DNA sequence: AAACTATGCATGCTCTACTGCTTCTGATCTAGTCGACT
């Protein structure tokens, strides 16, 4: 459960297993000693949770190709990770 | 002719300011360790 959370490694989360942190609303009642990484994965769970489809990465591709296009003229964007895959 | 007072000088102590040299402190910066991610 812990590890899901953006910016929060093994090494976080076995500190904050022993330290009493069990549940996910718990690390929400002291949002003191969390960094920037951590505080926005926390507060987007819910959406980074789901996984991906490819109709989603479609449009990301879009966007961004349309953005590189505009910032800079022959510029080439390749899809690589999992998505490469199949 | 004698006493009082105006004028001045010499010296020690003190406030006040200003200039320059030296030292201390606040501010501007690279190495080590842990951690995040991919």
């Amino acid at each position: 459960l812990f590890t899901q959370i953006f910016g929060v490694g093994v090494k976080t989360a076995d500190r904050w297993y022993r330290e009493g942190l069990r549940t996910l609303d718990d690390l929400r009642e002291q949002p003191q000693k969390l960094t920037q990484q951590q505080k926005a994965g926390l507060q987007h769970h819910q959406d980074l949770s789901t996984p991906v489809l490819r109709s989603d990465v479609d449009a990301l591709q879009q966007v961004v190709e349309e953005a590189v296009g505009q910032a800079l003229p022959g510029a080439t964007v390749t899809l690589t990770g999992g998505f490469r895959r199949g």
